[PDB]
């Protein structure tokens, strides 16, 4: 007696029996050319669970198999919160090459414990309408799907045939209202999203994202030629896991495109165009007098261990990305969907090539500066070395911009805005010390430090309490510091250095307790608003010195003053928009949906990248330009500020 | 009939059975308390494979289960190389609490295809004194077992139980003679090899490991204390996949230690007190000085972002290092295990804590500097600030060696030893300059943005058949500047000139014929052998030059250069011995079998530490004391070379 076989009819959805003590159940179901693409779900309960408490392990064994695909079940399945006595798979199904031949549905139930077990087993078809749902028309390249509901005894599963299809690339998004944890689970359609193929694997071609609100994977053109065939699953997660008692339903809505190589020839053309035409400001006077008109002595002691911070990241997310796997390159990758245009294997080609604005205008910085040197009697202190560098910096800020954007992750170094910190605070030093000297591009030394210490001492104390104020601590020693050497240097001539170190002192102020007491002000944004901010308080200071001590402001000057500080005041806007978190959970950050602002292509990053290189250059060329009253004044008659 | 339910006897160990079409076949073995601790393995073979070869998928299941634990069969089993048509899983053998009560095994053929099938089920029970062997008496720490045989048909399995057997930390190794590939595979006792335990998992904590000669685990306190206990695999690797037919037999000898935390007091004694006699050399000129006796202009131009590649590294690191989890610490790090001693949770605390020499010996050169300070008109230039950076660099060599030593793998920026290549180009600039002028450090710049850029394209190019020539390339390049470099400054005076210039490039063409046509020169030598050998060159180059120029060299200055000439030399011949190479694969780095040549604390490494340290100091001594002949010579009457 111990092995009983028993007859299932096909009607039965729920079967209940006892399983006597060192007993085994054989159920057999007979399948006919009925069950075809029949995705089918078998699950089992074990009936009051609270007589085995005090039993560790695996209390009843349940192994399910069509012939075709099997899964075991091993009950109570433990999760990191709670223990679940029921709990069921999914069965591959059947295909017509399959199919007086018939095929056979087998359940096999055992137990290990020396006493008697009742159990409950289910047996429940998914929507066969949801299953084979992606097959697409002539001229058809999205499907919708509206409203479909998921539940823990019933979820969602998608066959996709890109070689049948006639698929190269695709696209799948999911939306949802409410907050119920899911998960969106992909494989190829030759591998078990239960079991390891052979036991040496280290493959990892296997997709699991969890989501609330919404979730996105991209089926590039080298995943489908490895695999060419894919099934897509969703789950209600038992356990708030990856996003923070059940029977919820959640409704999910899909949408499924076909897609292609796409040059996007019309808004890349759109943005060169705006962005060049700033550049007629340069034609004017810098380009002109150009026309008109030891370097290894410098060329060894200018410090070039300045761009090694850049390349070494440059080099590590290239190495990051370049070993990841495809299903990984989901999984890890953080953007805001809404807004992103692929381009190859590359998920965001906007939020990447929207930062040539600083490759055109540091590349101009540069070679304007160069050509431009050439006396030391007449006029301010020339600047050539520390334009340079602020040209290089751009061309920086263009890079490490454009490798975070390939993978937005939580890493040591977030690096997408430390290069403007810099360029604000070189923009000072060239202010502070052009009456003076030749300002020298070492200060770029400190400063490098200095920003790169702070970027990451904030992101190592993200997850704590306390980071804002190790950060408003720090922000206060150096503006104390900033009017410390203010005072030393100029003396304390009532009018010039008094006014400075209370305006300072306020707007500093006026900062830190915004960002102490708001919590609208995000992480990634405070040391960024801050150098900005200075930046254009003592570019202000230096203009209303020159007013206050009779000398002239030419026009060309208010122009590019009151234009960078238009463009610095818009690019400030749109960085606001960013809220970018990496304290949350992953589903949180999949939740991100914004779309784009522009054509399609133009999102607030986007027009952040270009009106932040549009202030940068406006900056630029305001300083150059602030001081040509002054060009036929005696260096000794020369005001000091 | 489609369900046959056979009876089998516990002494069958091969069955052969035809399955009918659209058949079942459920075989019972019963289980009495002999099966206790009785780990078996259950194979499935298919007869006759070469009619299934047009047949995709699987074509044969089969589910084996005791009721306590189970698994599943699905054949072909298809690998990267080849398909096997015989495969078999092991089964968590029954304890003592599971028993006229008796226990099931049971054993389910199923297929798909519209076709007799004939099959054979192969029942194999394992050594069970292989497995629970892992038992300490009192006393005992030690447990070796020899020649033990390892074969596709009968893998080898441990059962092990840290809270019974009183165990905090567990070290296990493996030996064999031939390069057969195997697997070392662990687990959680509670864990499957084989499936996922829910599905949305993510977690890892199984350790695979493919080796040939030579495989090292270790349990921690913190991951024992996790879990307490876990099951060891191992199994004959069907294809050399990690590694690089079969029927082979592999010959594995196991080595078990029991493991508490350890003091190194007497090696960690004996290397500060023999680190701290060489610097008695210090004290009767340099110190003795200072007993007998703007820097903010100074401060904010120093170069201080040449710290920034080492500090970003060991950020990168150190994250690297604390989100991995226990299991995968084992895979991906690649230790001498033979001679690595651990300390908490780092495997190899000598070749971390033989790195203090530099530490020491920089902080010496920085205050020494600092206080030796203090004129226009007799001796020769003084060096405080690039002896400073010298120092610095020391420091940054001791903290980049001690990250590389966590966990070495295959990254971006290896990073062990470029900061002695660049006081070796410290040092070449010291003494190029140092009868000229004050040296300035952003040569220090040039030098390192150079040594990282090489660093890392021997890096890149590493798996490519021509790196050695494109970096014969850049050594050609580089030296063919420096002696163009050294024929402008000094002028084609026949002496002088052309006799460094035939010198040097013999010396450096001797070299890149070495390191080109020899193969015993690794990838990750040649740099640093190549810096060491010119800065030598050069340092004999300047004693000659002093000799020869009838000048004298003090005997402590000749003391001090033959130090350093013969720890240079020994502390090559103990980098000699190093033997890293990142493109053979994982099993051939794994047998790395080199023992502790002192005390059972210091190899090879450790020397090469410890000595290359001396080196430096020596170095340094030499090159502050070699020009104290020339201390009351005028500026203007000073030769120049
Ligand atoms: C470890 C964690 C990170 C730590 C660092 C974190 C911050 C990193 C940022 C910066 C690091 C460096 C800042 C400067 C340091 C003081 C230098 C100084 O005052 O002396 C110089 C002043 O020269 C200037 O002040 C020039 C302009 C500097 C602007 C750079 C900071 C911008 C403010 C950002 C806004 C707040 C930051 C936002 C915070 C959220 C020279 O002085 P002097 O006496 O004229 O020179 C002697 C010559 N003389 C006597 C003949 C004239
Ligand atoms: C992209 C891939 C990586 C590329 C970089 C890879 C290499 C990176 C390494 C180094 C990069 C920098 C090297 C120096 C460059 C030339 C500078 C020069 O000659 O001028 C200076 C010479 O001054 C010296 O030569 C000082 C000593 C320099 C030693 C540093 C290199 C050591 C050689 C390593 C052995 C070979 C390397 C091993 C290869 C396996 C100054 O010249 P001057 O005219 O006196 O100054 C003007 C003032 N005066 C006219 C008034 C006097
Ligand atoms: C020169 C200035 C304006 C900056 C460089 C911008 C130009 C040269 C770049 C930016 C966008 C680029 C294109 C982006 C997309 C396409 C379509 C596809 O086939 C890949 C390459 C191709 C054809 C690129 C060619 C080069 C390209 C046109
Ligand atoms: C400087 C300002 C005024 C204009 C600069 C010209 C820019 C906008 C031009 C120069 C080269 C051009 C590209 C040349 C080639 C490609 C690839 C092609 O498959 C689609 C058009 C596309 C993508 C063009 C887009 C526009 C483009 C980038
Ligand atoms: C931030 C940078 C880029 C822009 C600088 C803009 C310059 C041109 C602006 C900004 C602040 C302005 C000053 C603000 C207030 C006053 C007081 C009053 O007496 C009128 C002139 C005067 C003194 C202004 C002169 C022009 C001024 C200095
Ligand atoms: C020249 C710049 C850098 C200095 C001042 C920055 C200004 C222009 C920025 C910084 C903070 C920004 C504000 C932050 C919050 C709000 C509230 C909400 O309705 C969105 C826009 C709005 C109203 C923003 C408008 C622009 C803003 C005021
Ligand atoms: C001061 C100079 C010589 C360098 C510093 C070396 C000394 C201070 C270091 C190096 C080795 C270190 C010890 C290494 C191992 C032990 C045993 C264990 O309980 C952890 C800490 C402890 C107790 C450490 C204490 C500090 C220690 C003794
Ligand atoms: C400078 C030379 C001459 C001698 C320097 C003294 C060194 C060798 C001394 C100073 C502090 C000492 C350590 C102090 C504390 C610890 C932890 C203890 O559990 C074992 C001994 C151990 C690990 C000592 C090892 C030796 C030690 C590192
Ligand atoms: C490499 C550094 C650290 C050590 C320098 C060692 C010095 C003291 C050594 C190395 C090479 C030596 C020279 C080698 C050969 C000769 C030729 C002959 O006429 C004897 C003296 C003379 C000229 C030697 C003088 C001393 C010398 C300059
Ligand atoms: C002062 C230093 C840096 C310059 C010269 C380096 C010398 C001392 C080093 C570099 C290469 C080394 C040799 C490399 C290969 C061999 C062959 C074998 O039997 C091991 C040791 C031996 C014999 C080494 C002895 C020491 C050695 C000759
Ligand atoms: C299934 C589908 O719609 N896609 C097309 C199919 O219609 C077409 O006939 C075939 C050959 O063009 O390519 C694919
Ligand atoms: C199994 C073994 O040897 N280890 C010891 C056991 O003997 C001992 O009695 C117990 C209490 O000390 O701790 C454990
Ligand atoms: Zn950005
Ligand atoms: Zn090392």
């Amino acid at each position: 007696s111990s092995v009983l076989v028993f007859e299932i009819s096909s009607k039965m959805k729920m079967i209940e029996k006892k399983l006597e003590a060192n007993t085994v159940h054989v159920l057999r179901l007979e399948l006919d050319q009925s069950f075809i693409l029949d995705l089918t779900k078998v699950a089992a309960e074990i009936v009051d669970s609270s007589k085995y408490s005090k039993e560790d392990g695996v209390i009843l064994e349940v192994t399910v198999s069509n012939g075709r695909d099997s899964f075991l079940l091993k009950l109570p399945t433990v999760y990191p919160n709670l223990k679940l006595y029921t709990d069921g798979k999914l069965l591959n199904p059947l295909v017509e090459q399959d199919f007086h031949f018939h095929q056979n549905l087998i359940v096999t139930v055992q137990s290990r414990l020396n006493a008697d077990i009742d159990y409950r087993l289910h047996v429940t078809h998914l929507d066969r309408a949801q299953y084979d749902f992606l097959k697409f028309k002539t001229g058809q390249t999205t499907k919708t799907l509206s409203n479909q509901k998921l539940t823990f005894v019933k979820p969602i599963g998608f066959f996709l045939n890109c070689s049948e299809q006639n698929i190269s690339q695709f696209h799948v998004t999911l939306y949802s209202e409410d907050d119920i944890c899911a998960n969106l689970i992909t494989v190829p359609a030759n591998e078990s999203i239960y079991d390891r193929s052979v036991i040496s694997d280290k493959t990892h071609n296997r997709r699991v994202l969890s989501f609330t609100k919404r979730a996105d994977i991209f089926f590039t053109e080298t995943e489908i030629s490895m695999f060419k065939s894919f099934r897509i699953f969703v789950f209600i997660a038992p356990d708030d896991s990856g996003c923070s008692s059940f029977n919820e339903k959640k409704k999910i809505s899909f949408e499924f495109k076909k897609l292609e190589n796409q040059s996007y020839a019309v808004p890349t053309a759109l943005m060169m165009i705006f962005l060049t035409t700033p550049c007629l400001l340069f034609l004017p006077i810098v380009i002109n007098i150009i026309k008109n008109s030891s370097l290894h002595g410098q060329m060894l002691q200018y410090p070039v261990a300045i761009i090694l911070p850049v390349l070494m990241h440059t080099a590590i997310e290239f190495h990051k990305w370049t070993t990841s796997t495809m299903a990984n390159r989901d999984e890890m990758c953080f953007h805001n969907h809404a807004c992103a245009r692929p381009l190859g294997e590359l998920r965001a080609w906007n939020n990447i090539i929207t930062n040539i604005g600083y490759t055109l205008y540091g590349a101009i910085f540069i070679v304007l500066s160069i050509c431009r040197r050439g006396s030391h009697v007449f006029g301010t202190y020339e600047c050539t070395l520390l334009d340079v560098t602020i040209g290089v910096f751009m061309v920086l800020q263009s890079i490490a911009s454009a490798t975070y954007h390939i993978c937005p992750s939580d890493v040591a170094f977030q690096f997408d805005t430390p290069c403007i910190q810099v360029i604000c605070g070189l923009l000072m030093v060239r202010q502070w010390f052009v009456r003076h000297e030749s300002p020298s591009p070492a200060y770029t030394n400190i400063l490098l430090v200095g920003v790169v210490s702070l970027n990451f001492l904030i992101s190592a104390f993200s997850k704590t309490s306390y980071v804002r104020f190790i950060i408003a601590v720090i922000h206060v020693i150096v503006v104390g510091s900033i009017c410390l050497a203010k005072e030393r240097s100029l003396g304390s001539e009532k009018l010039k250095t008094r006014f400075f170190i209370m305006a300072f002192s306020m707007g500093n102020f006026a900062a830190i307790v915004m960002y102490l007491t708001l919590s609208a002000f995000h992480l990634n944004q405070i040391a960024t608003y801050c150098f900005i901010i200075n930046c254009i308080m003592y570019l202000m200071y230096y203009g209303c010195m020159k007013v206050l001590h009779s000398e002239r402001i030419t026009s060309k000057a208010k122009l590019c003053g009151a234009l960078s500080l238009l463009a610095w005041a818009v690019a400030g806007f749109f960085f606001f928009q960013d809220d970018t978190d990496w304290t949350r959970s992953a589903a949180a950050s999949r939740a991100l949906n914004k779309p784009c602002l522009l054509l399609g292509f133009f999102g607030s990053h986007d027009l952040w990248h270009i009106f932040g290189a549009l202030a940068g250059l406006f900056t630029f060329i305001f300083v150059s330009f602030v001081d040509d009253d002054l060009i036929n004044t005696r260096k000794t008659s020369i005001n000091i500020f």
